C-alpha cells in the first residue's frame, strides 16, 4: 500500500463519514437518485480494497456485486448494517416488492450519523486491524461532536411554535423524529416518485391545515406548481445526497441545514 487502502464510497454522506474516520489513513474517493453507477465505477470497485455503501434499501445495485466471480479482493461494507430503519411515511401500517417499506435517510439524524460512523470504524478495523485504534478514535470524535450538535438544537426545536414543515422529497423523516417535528415530502422516498393527483391534493390540504408557510426545495418542478396553489415561500434545504463541494465537514454541512430549519420553524 502506497497511501494505504484504496477505499471507494457510494455517495456523499458515506464519503464524508469514511474520510473522517480514516483521517490521514488510506485513499478515500467517491464514485461519480437514479444511481446505476457507470461501467468504470464497477470496474474501479473491483480494483479497490474496500467499497462502502449506505444500505441495501438505497444502493440496491450493491447487492449484485460478486467479487468472487470477478476474482476481486474488494471487501464490500454496508455502512448501516445493524441499524434500525423506520417505516416509510404513508406506509407505516403496511403488512409485508418489500424494500419500498423502509426509509434509508438516517444520515440526517445527528445521532444516527454517529452510529453509522461507528459501524464504519468497526468494519474498517476488521479489514485493517493494525489501525483499529485510529478508526475508533476518529469515530468517537465524530460521535461526540454529533451528540453536541443534537444537544445544541434540541432546545431550539422545543421552543418552535411551528413543528410542521414540507420538503421537496421525503428525506427528513429521521431529522423530524429526532426533534419532535412533523414532516411531509412532496415526492416520496426517491425524488423520482412524482405525486399522484390525489396525493398532490393531500399536500395542498396539509399545507393549509398546519399553516405551512414554506416549502423546502433542493439545489424539481412539481414544487413550483404548488407555490401558486398555496402562496408559500421557497427556501433551500439540502438532504446532503450530493456533495456540497465546499470546505466544511459533514456535521457542519448538516448543522447548516438544521439551522435553516430551526430559524424557519420559529
Ligand atoms: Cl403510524
Ligand atoms: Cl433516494
Ligand atoms: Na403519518
Ligand atoms: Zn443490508
Ligand atoms: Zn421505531
Ligand atoms: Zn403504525
Ligand atoms: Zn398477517
Ligand atoms: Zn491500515
Ligand atoms: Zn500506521
Ligand atoms: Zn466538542
Ligand atoms: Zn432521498
Ligand atoms: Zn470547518
Ligand atoms: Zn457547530
Ligand atoms: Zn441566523
Amino acid at each position: 500500500p502506497g497511501k494505504g487502502m484504496k477505499i471507494v464510497t457510494s455517495f456523499y454522506p458515506i464519503y464524508a463519514m469514511v474520510k473522517e474516520v480514516s483521517g490521514d489513513l488510506n485513499d478515500v474517493r467517491m464514485i461519480q437518485a437514479s444511481f446505476e453507477p457507470s461501467a468504470n465505477d464497477i470496474a474501479a470497485i473491483y480494483d479497490a480494497d474496500v467499497f462502502v455503501y449506505h444500505s441495501h434499501t438505497l444502493e440496491s445495485w450493491a447487492g449484485s456485486l460478486d467479487p468472487n466471480l470477478k476474482k476481486s479482493k474488494v471487501k464490500v461494507l454496508e455502512a448501516s448494517e445493524g441499524m434500525t430503519l423506520e417505516r416509510v411515511p404513508g406506509l407505516e401500517d403496511v403488512e409485508a416488492d418489500e424494500k419500498t417499506l423502509y426509509d434509508p435517510h438516517t444520515w440526517l439524524d445527528p445521532e444516527k450519523a454517529g452510529e453509522e460512523a461507528q459501524i464504519i470504524a468497526d468494519k474498517l478495523s476488521e479489514v485493517d486491524s493494525e489501525h483499529k485504534e485510529t478508526y475508533q478514535k476518529n469515530a468517537q470524535a465524530f460521535i461526540k461532536k454529533a451528540q453536541e450538535l443534537t444537544k445544541k438544537f434540541q432546545p431550539k426545536f422545543e421552543k418552535a411554535t411551528q413543528k410542521t414543515f414540507v420538503t421537496q422529497h421525503t428525506a427528513f423523516s429521521y431529522l423530524a423524529k429526532r426533534f419532535g417535528l412533523n414532516q411531509l415530502g412532496i415526492a416520496g422516498i426517491s425524488p423520482e416518485q412524482e405525486p399522484s393527483p390525489r396525493q398532490l391534493t393531500e399536500i395542498q390540504e396539509f399545507v393549509k391545515t398546519y399553516k405551512v408557510k414554506t416549502i423546502f426545495t433542493e439545489s424539481s418542478k412539481v414544487a413550483e406548481t404548488l407555490v401558486k396553489s398555496t402562496g408559500v415561500g421557497l427556501k433551500t434545504l439540502n438532504p446532503l445526497e450530493s456533495d456540497p463541494q465546499n470546505d466544511k465537514t459533514y456535521l457542519e454541512n448538516l448543522e447548516e441545514n438544521m439551522s435553516i430549519l430551526a430559524e424557519e420553524l420559529k
